[PDB]
């Protein structure tokens, strides 16, 4: 996994070099305004510690906050979500604590409305693979990275609300 985070737009200025998961980068870099991703699937945060508002990023050339949702251009911390091939699943609930009307999910949705007539999700659990959970429809709205175990409330994934509207698989071009 190999990332690089500068402070400034168009990859100018201070910059770091990232390998591996790190809880703190702030002892390396004031802000963040541009980065690129050699290798590897990312999940970046606003605070330390992995907090705050979440991005998800794959390969490719970032000369821009907006161009990974960034909502502003602090990033404190970053997670190399561990690569995962074959079947990745996972459960959604109705109910919190694994309760009401479960739905088995296999593959990216783009819209748990148009296929489930849901609008939120009040506890999953994740088997195999890791994904990431959104917000609103179409991957938008508010970002959460969900690594296997079980997510008993929306508390569990850092939410601020029960709301999902869209899931996708964490997978690197190929």
């Amino acid at each position: 996994g190999k990332i690089t985070f500068y402070e400034d737009r168009g990859f100018q200025g201070h910059c770091y070099e990232c390998s591996s998961d790190c809880p703190n980068l702030q002892p390396y870099f004031s802000r963040c305004n541009s980065i690129r991703v050699d290798s590897g699937c990312w999940m970046l945060y606003e605070r330390p510690n992995y907090q705050g508002h979440q991005y998800f990023l794959r390969r490719g050339d970032y000369p821009d906050y907006q161009q990974w949702m960034g909502f502003n251009d602090s990033i404190r911390s970053c997670r190399l979500i561990p690569q995962h091939t074959g079947t990745f699943r996972m459960r959604i609930y109705e109910r919190d604590d694994f309760r009401g009307q479960m739905s088995e999910i296999t593959d990216d949705c783009p819209s748990l409305q148009d296929r489930f007539h849901l609008t939120e999700v009040h506890s999953l659990n994740v088997l195999e693979g890791s994904w990431v959970l959104y917000e609103m429809p179409s991957y938008r709205g508010r970002q959460y990275l969900l690594r296997p175990g079980e997510y008993r409330r929306y508390l569990d994934w850092g939410a601020m609300n029960a709301k999902v509207g869209s899931l996708r698989r964490v997978m690197d071009f190929y």
